[PDB]
């Protein structure tokens, strides 16, 4: 299947980072993922193509100018046609996690609005935006990196395009050549050829790492009997 | 002051998204921020410049090949000289938040290692990496977008380069022209010219929004007396 993403951005060339390189670049070249961009600057009418505006109430910073941004959004909505969810990237939005990625990946079309400066007029959020999403509790200069983050995370769910959080757990450690690196050996179980011992080792590692690093993640999980056993074993070894 | 960031990446051209555009692009052009990249592919010796390798233990996926990546890291460390903290971007790392951004922005030099495929050998993390950092609880195809996210967030703290989370709170809504948009008016207080009423309105909005959207964030805060009062007022209005 295929996903279409419309993007509204003052810096559409930023999106080459995902459309020209790696797994996502190959998805775009093979038409599994389509990304189309509209730039508010192209919707300005004044001589200097002004895309910012002063905030009412004074104070510092500038906002994106309403008219060019609104017009861009309307053009993208017309292109997307029916059924396209419009998302504004913002640190005030729903914090993205793998559950949220799986929800978003159920959409065949999304339009992603990328802010710049201090953001966008609150009434455009009310009138044009369906959902606000954050990539994390930190502030960036623009919504393009968050949009690309979202695109990359969802694109991994597109069939044909290709884990931590997959089953709620951090990933296990991985090893490749050489067998010994600075005196550190690959765990012998991984060279044993024993698929079931390997499976159990990787799962116990994931449990152990999640417990030590992110114990709060473990709370939200309903572990299988095997997972409970392997976790107890890891905790007992840690104590020992 | 100035920050130097060394990056290890198979796709260094991705970083044009931050070095050529917007506030971060201007920081780079003005030498406030320097980003230097090393590509493991340039450290290969075989005819086809192989940069991946098979994981011990079978199963799917590939890892970054150890030797080219190790060699790249060593070249970057030599360039950074003394005092450079080496960070691996990974969903198994410390989850980035504004507190973590402020900590990271205290470094004059960082080297950021970007994984691809299923990641990197665990022993390289032990032998070469100082800290592991995640941008969020979701899985991406590569560490370049996370690295750029980190770079952008920290660059905002570089003097001369230029909020939500700043004082622990979500940002207030902002408004710009026109005064009426699809029947929605700018709050009159913001046109009143009264700086103190405006200050209080924006703070009460931040409190209200944080309470409604992210009540867990409010718990971690020690509110001022004024903030407690404004929050109580907002809650009373919400009830009314
Ligand atoms: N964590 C984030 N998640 C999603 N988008 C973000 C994030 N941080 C910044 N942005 C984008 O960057 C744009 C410009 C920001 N400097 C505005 C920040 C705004 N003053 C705030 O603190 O909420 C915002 O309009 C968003 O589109
Ligand atoms: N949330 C994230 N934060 C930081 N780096 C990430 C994140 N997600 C993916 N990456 C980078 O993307 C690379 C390739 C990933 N597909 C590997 C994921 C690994 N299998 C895991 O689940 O932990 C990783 O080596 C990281 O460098």
């Amino acid at each position: 299947s295929h996903m279409w993403i419309g993007v509204i951005s003052l810096f559409p060339e930023m999106f080459k980072a995902i459309t020209e390189f790696g797994v996502t670049g190959r998805a775009v070249k093979h038409n599994l993922l389509k990304v189309e961009c509209w730039n508010p600057r192209d919707f300005t009418f004044d001589k200097h193509k002004t895309v910012d505006d002063r905030p009412y109430g004074g104070g510092p910073g500038m906002l994106m100018m309403v008219q060019p941004l609104r017009d861009a959004i309307h053009t993208a909505k017309a292109a997307a046609g029916e059924g396209a969810k419009v998302i504004y990237l913002s640190p005030q939005g729903r914090k993205l996690d793998q559950g949220g990625v799986t929800e978003l990946a159920q959409n065949q079309k999304l339009i992603l609005v990328c802010g710049r400066y201090e953001g966008i007029d609150e009434r455009l959020i009310q009138t044009e935006i369906d959902e606000e999403w954050s990539i994390g509790d930190y502030v960036l200069t623009g919504g393009e990196l968050p949009a690309m983050t979202l695109i990359d995370a969802v694109a991994r769910f597109i069939p044909g395009v290709l884990d931590s959080f997959a089953d709620g757990l951090l990933d296990c450690p991985h090893y490749t050549r050489p067998e010994v690196l600075e005196g550190l050996t690959v765990p012998p179980v991984l060279m044993s050829g024993h698929h079931e011992e390997i499976r159990k080792w990787r799962l116990k590692q994931s449990l152990q790492r999640t417990w030590l690093r992110r114990p709060e993640l473990l709370e939200g999980l309903a572990l299988t009997d095997e997972q409970r056993k392997l976790l107890k074993e890891a905790q007992a070894e840690h104590n020992s």
